């Protein structure tokens, strides 16, 4: 049981996965017309295709919850999260869900929230605007009281920074202002402070007011020391940052300005922020600007300098998801596989890509090459046998026929074999001059003895074709040029002046 | 003792010798000055270069005469004639300045000018347009009264054809009509026709009777030879009319007379006789002489008929006319070597080049023959000097690139190609063809030494300096090599990030 018009939306994908607005219809369709089962296959084909798309994955949660069936919609929040872990929103909008939906009766669901929050930040708290998580985490351990672990947030969050460090540090201000020092610290955090105060000074109550808000003050003190590095690591980056409009991906393509603008910050961070700052950063560079290949690539370079397979994973999210057709990165990829040493998984590369994209110069010629650089050069002969089998045009089965007959002759020699290839060639165009030329070049490469008549019997069909061409007057040309350089006897010299001569008549009278 | 001016019209000819105006101008000066030693040194030379042109053979001997030197003037008119034979009007001339000076008181000034008129007939008589010589010698042994002579004459001329024809044929009519039939036979002529006479069967009236009916019967013989020769005539007249400059001339001929030569050429070809072909053939020469074709075919139909003369055409075609002009020469050089008289070829090929400072098709013949014949030595070192005296650094480019194909696929010596290639890169540097053609080589060799060789070669390639498409059309063919042929593909990745990097860099200029 299906909705009506849903064929028809779904062949829309069915044809071209890409075609992002056939996605945005269908799925505007199937909420409108609230179909469960429809909903969750084209939601789950659409997120395997084009996942960092975090707004669908809410739509798709709120959904599962439309129909009362929570248990998928939590499936469904952690998916997408799965997919994508920086999306500050969608962390955000599972933990509401949380919010919404848990029984405080149990113990246990402080506890999850716990390690979800945990989980969010150490999957995308880096990000540079993560903020509102850190304020919602304080909040949260604000409410329960345990502000001993509120503390621990604010120490944490103030090592990393964001768009509203300062909104934070004046947070943190207020809360040592207005709360007591012996609530906030781990007991040992606080006594070793004042202790602290006593190398420093070498039961009454206004004594102890006095120690607390001293306490207070060097807390203060320690972290306004913390948030000034911060600041100052924050202000390095502010103008790139700022540089981005876009953190989200979106179909709509980049202006060149923001990719430089993504390029040039990601190199600001290779060189000094750490590695796993890069990482981040550069994860975050793949989920906007997806579509562009050349960020993909630049980041498997950087996970090359890091000696990891990592790079093979990277391939993949590259080339099995968002840029299937796109072919200088599956390129690039068996390129990295070869050199690794797994090698058939090249093949299979190599062999989805062309399935895919119906054969292209750069897919058939690497093919091609690496079966013959590691020997199996019967698979190498045959994908050029089947290329000029299944080749549409008659110049590009010319091409394939000329790439075979190159590769036959100057690596398994068998001479013999690259002429007849050349001259099936020929009986099929006939007038494209390049197989002429290649054929000639080649006979010429031989001795001048056992090609000496050869050179001449090429040099005559091509002349002698069926429809007289300039380029057979070209031909004329060289046959003169080449018996005039070498000739056994002058006689053929003279009767081939006659030939040239009499086709310039040939051709001034049509 | 010379005039004043004469030097600089001479050093015109000194300079360009074919500067026909140059010497027509130098021609009028030297007569209007009229000092002897400067006209005979001026007309041998130019004579030497133009000589068909007859009309100054006349004024060259008229002038000789002029200064009362008559022996010299007889000289003259034999030069020009040895050297034209078919100017029916210089014979005419010759002939007329004769009967002007000689001493009848000896009786040996008939036998010259009876020699001097068959000679002429021998040579020239059989032209299209000799009938006032045929007329001159008809009056002449009229005058003389010698009718069995004139009768040969007649008998000779209506075996021809001519403009006039008629005139002749008439002429005849009535030189019998006015004459007595015992003066214009040898006896024996006359008897025999007699006895016909008495095969179909004194007294004053019979005689008459005899004398009208041997009248008739000559008549009856001529009439039908002349019907003959009007019927050949009319074959040829559209022909021979189409010609309106029988005269050689400086000035160039329009095609249609082109034609008309050819095809006329042709006809006598394939149906007169070998002998009145020649003639015709020399005629064609004679006018139009400047263009080789003509000569050209002259040799090829010589070649036929299987005599040395082609030989002499070519020296009159080469030697003297056409000079410059390439394709005689080419073609002279190459009968030459096909008969089997060879140096004499080569020397044609030295003369050529000594004229007219060198060129492609000259070095390129004169290499293949000395290769052909194996002194390998000279076709090496006609090369080598081909490089010292080259203007155009792609000339010197070009011969090099010739050489070390020789070089390299005849005389093996891979080794010394690639150096002279080096060679002309150092000297140009920028020439595609030069790295296309060294590309071509090492790719010949085994994809192995030329393997770091090629690399070698693509790399000086890419690495030139050359803020050039060029550059990256070589980038582009490296790694169409390299995806073709490689060894690892770090190489061919490495290739593909310095063309992305060139490209880039392309961009921004």
């Amino acid at each position: 049981d299906f909705p009506p018009e849903f064929e028809k939306f779904w062949k829309t994908v069915e044809m071209n996965p890409q075609d992002f607005t056939g996605w945005v219809y269908l799925l505007q369709y199937v909420e409108q017309e609230n179909h469960l089962m429809a909903a969750r296959k084209a939601f789950d084909k659409f997120f395997v295709h084009y996942p960092y798309c975090y707004g669908y994955w809410k739509k798709y949660a709120d959904l599962e919850k439309r129909h009362d069936n929570i248990k998928q919609s939590d499936e469904v929040y952690r998916r997408g999260l799965q997919a994508i872990p920086l999306s500050v929103d969608l962390w955000i909008h599972y933990i509401n869900f949380l919010k919404e939906t848990l029984d405080p009766g149990d113990q246990e669901t402080n506890t999850t929230i716990r390690g979800t929050f945990e989980h969010a930040v150490l999957a995308a708290g880096t990000d540079f605007r993560s903020d509102k998580l850190w304020e919602m985490y304080i909040n949260w351990e604000n409410e329960q009281g345990n502000l001993r672990e509120v503390t621990a947030v604010y120490d944490r969050i103030l090592g990393i920074p964001t768009q509203l460090y300062s909104h934070h540090f004046q947070r943190f201000k207020e809360h040592v202002q207005n709360n007591l020092p012996r609530d906030l610290l781990t007991g040992e955090q606080f006594i070793q402070l004042r202790r602290e105060l006593a190398s420093v000074n070498g039961t009454d109550p206004a004594k102890l007011i006095t120690e607390i808000e001293n306490m207070r003050h060097r807390i203060i003190e320690i972290h306004q020391e913390m948030f000034n590095y911060n600041e100052h690591e924050v202000s390095k980056r502010w103008t790139f940052e700022e540089g981005i409009k876009r953190p989200y991906f979106h179909v709509k393509p980049l202006e060149k300005a923001q990719l430089k603008n993504w390029k040039e910050y990601l190199e600001f961070e290779i060189e000094n922020g750490t590695h796993e700052r890069v990482v981040v950063l550069f994860e975050r560079c793949v989920i906007s600007c997806a579509l562009y290949e050349e960020f993909w690539i630049k980041y498997a370079k950087y996970m090359e300098n890091h000696s990891i397979e990592g790079v093979r994973h990277v391939f993949s999210r590259a080339c099995t998801v968002h840029l299937p057709k796109k072919p200088m990165a599956h390129m690039l990829w068996a390129a990295f596989e070869e050199q690794q040493g797994n090698i058939n998984e090249a093949r299979i590369i190599l062999r989805t890509f062309e399935e895919c994209v119906l054969g292209l110069a750069m897919v058939r010629l690497r093919r091609v090459s690496l079966e013959r650089r590691h020997g199996n050069m019967e698979e190498a002969e045959h994908l050029l046998q089947d290329a000029i089998k299944n080749a549409k045009s008659n110049n590009e089965s010319s091409f394939y026929a000329i790439k075979l007959a190159r590769h036959l002759f100057k690596i398994q020699k068998n001479l013999p074999k690259s002429r007849k290839v050349l001259l099936e060639a020929i009986e099929k165009d006939k007038e494209n001059t390049k197989l002429y030329l290649n054929l000639l070049e080649m006979e010429y490469s031989c001795d001048l003895k056992q090609n000496e008549e050869n050179i001449l019997n090429c040099f005559d069909k091509a002349i002698h074709g069926s429809l007289p061409i300039k380029m057979r007057i070209t031909f004329s040309q060289r046959k003169v040029e080449f018996l005039e350089d070498f000739g056994s006897d002058v006689n053929k010299l003279l009767n081939a002046y006659d030939e040239h001569q009499t086709l310039l008549k040939e051709q001034d009278t049509l």
